[PDB]
């Protein structure tokens, strides 16, 4: 609990989050709320984000949400402000991590799982954020001039896909490409952007797995979910963090297979 | 002189998108001059018709939506009807807008960010997974090479500006791939390989106001001009003929670094 | 609240180069503050000196020369001696000047390149190695880690000025080691990370004109400002919290992406 | 033989190429040679160096030079313009690519072993830069204004450095980070400056070679000399390539170890 100087405040900042229901949307939710944020927490689970909701207390409300929707999406950010009566952090964890090939016994790639791949966890992402900013932009300028922080969630496959993630690099390399120019423009509004590429973490993402682990340096585990919460933190809490992709992933290097 | 190669391009098939116009046209231009046959593919019926009537003989045009199951396939089995295999696929097929997350008139459309990903990423995909299946029934040829794959990304990719949200994405989605692509065609022994333009003089940048286009060409380091679409399909004959070319993103760029605006 | 991590930083000792001021500075008052011991090593004796004494009883000073092997192990032997153990290096020393490549006077010195890739790169090698030999003795704390080195690159790494071949190398060398080391150290459970700053008020940037300072500020698009010290060091303390982060290289510029001049 | 419109005339060019008694620079003096280009060999090995002029012919001349020498720099570029005029192209190849873990049973790596790697591969590259940048400046402006064309050589080591490379990795990454400043500084003069980022080539460089060679993944085997120099004719010649760093390399990525 030792800060900064200039640090900024998460204390009673409202957290619009994706994937909420589970893994590292689930952790992020956990986190904020414990650290004494106000959480909206967005899933297509209604039965995954109400009982998250539920065991987070009074701090936490659950809006069912598919990402992809503009309808949902604005509803999301109305939600939030029916309860609250603002947003200042969105960190975009709904994300699906298909495996592939290009070309199977059984054909070619089907162009319908690219596409889905493609539309939740890219045009999602994007969807979420560009309501969200806007939202943001209607704050009062915090410490510096600051609106909002809006963090998005790629993967080391945006670097070093492995065979079988064309459609998951694909959308997590665009979701990492986007960080700069919505920066560089969100800038004048004070709104923040980032993104974190986890390596391979605890959770039901990619429900092999045990080879995966050993194949990461240092710590030889999976993540923690928490850990992927305490870099959100770290990126709410420090204003020069903005427009860069940090990857969270004990030095793995993913191989081929 | 020469050029140190093993696919020898005189006699092979190249299929390219976008091949109307810009960069896909110098494509197309270039393989043709170099002995190459070419199926011309392009939502534009009057640039690719025109263009494959230019170029002669050793041309076709055939009207496609990259983005769609059926037009990719039926251009694939065009290529196979015409000139009975597939060597070089060459994606240039592509939109570039520009629009604010936050504009004027409220937020960014989801749906002119969903069009720029469908052509830009999603059509480069479809056509390259077609292509990769054709590809992968050839006789293997030099050092075990069935065929090569070529995608267009952007500088955009690695410095998008305000109002590229959109085309980053798509073109970060396609610099993206091309290493967990060519990790598996490698076993087909398919080649992918991805170029990241610059500043090139396309039909939309010849439409700008020439004090636009000159202020854009000063923002690049040397050479201090638009790229010449020629430059582009030098490029990519370099990567058909260079083996060792596999699994990278090459700017082709100037040096240029754009800027925020 | 509270802030998640396996490394508790109270009681464990901190090694930091470039101490003296700027960067270092303000990591070794972060550390002290969260309960930590500090050896500060920097080349300047009497700002060495003075921030040791400003700091109390749980820091030290010993003036050392980076790119020396004897003053880097006189360093490791000094921090044992006092403290025994040492648990973090980080490596703040650098120089930063500017030459060109070609200058009005000449092609820029041999020798004013050669002292920059020393301090900066070669220091940062030796003060890691030296500190990696240490920390390999510890018993095995929170997950297996035995220490945690953070050096510090620089956004010169990534787009690097007119003026800034030397450092840009020096920087860039340390950025493409991170990944080596790190997968070297992780069979000693020892993390390496690397922190790229962009535009702070270190003493170099503190002594230029303000109106050169402001103009630095108002290249950078959020925070539009010159980086604090402490953000750096905040940075620091997170990287030694979080045991998720290795091998990496993180920007910490407020999305500065520097234009040439 | 086809070229483009526009492209950048490569018969009658002074090529000055380091490490050119082996390896990538003797493939690259070869290409030279071949393609109607006058060439400098420098090395600092005169029997290799002397060996490769002779084989070449009378387009060719050997200097003995120590890249990481002033003295040695300056009398290479001096034997060029003795020989041949004027200088167009420099291709650095020189390099050493040693393995010392950081820790190892003995101790730790030794401090002389970095320092001399550096010195060689990093401040060797930049000495004939500055040189060979300072002579082509005095050239008359050809086509588009351009005077000349630097190529340096990094590795994938600047990306994916395996257990054992701290040294190698810094030296490359060190080249490889200082292609942009320098290009950005000398587009005024109309010089490009390149660089080739190697896979494993079949050279006397990594004198686990097999298994390396076993990991890339197409074309299944060592990279050819001639592939390399290949890559440096198209740089010469394709005048929009600048500022930038390609992989050469097979879709290799090192595993560490
Ligand atoms: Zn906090
Ligand atoms: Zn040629």
């Amino acid at each position: 609990a030792h800060h900064h100087h200039h640090h900024m405040q998460i204390e009673n900042r409202v957290f619009l989050i994706t994937g909420a229901g589970s893994g590292l949307g689930a952790a992020v939710s956990k986190m904020a709320v414990e650290a004494g944020a106000k959480v909206v927490l967005l899933d297509v689970n209604a039965e995954a984000g109400e009982a998250g909701a539920k065991a987070l207390g009074a701090s936490a409300r659950f809006q069912r949400t598919d990402v992809a929707s503009d309808t949902d999406g604005k509803a999301a950010i109305a939600a939030a402000i029916e309860a609250f009566g603002r947003i200042d952090v969105l960190v975009n964890c709904a994300g699906v991590a298909p495996g592939e090939k290009v070309l199977g016994r059984e054909g070619a790639h089907k162009l319908e799982t690219f596409t889905r791949t493609i539309s939740i966890n890219l045009i999602g992402t994007f969807n979420m954020l560009r309501l969200a900013a806007e939202a943001m932009a209607k704050n009062e300028p915090g410490q510096g001039g600051e609106r909002g922080v809006i963090i998005n969630t790629a993967s080391v496959a945006a670097f070093d896909g492995q065979i079988g993630q064309a459609a998951y690099s694909a959308s997590k390399g665009g979701v990492a490409a986007m960080t700069l120019p919505v920066a560089r423009e969100l800038a004048r509004h004070g709104i923040r952007v980032m993104t974190i590429a986890p390596g391979i973490f605890k959770t039901p993402m990619m429900a092999v797995q045990d080879a995966l682990g050993a194949s990461v340096p240092f710590p030889p585990r999976l993540g923690e979910p928490a850990e992927y919460a305490a870099l959100v933190h770290h990126i709410v809490e420090n204003q020069m963090l903005n427009g860069e992709v940090i990857r969270l992933d004990g030095a793995l290097r993913m191989a081929a297979k």
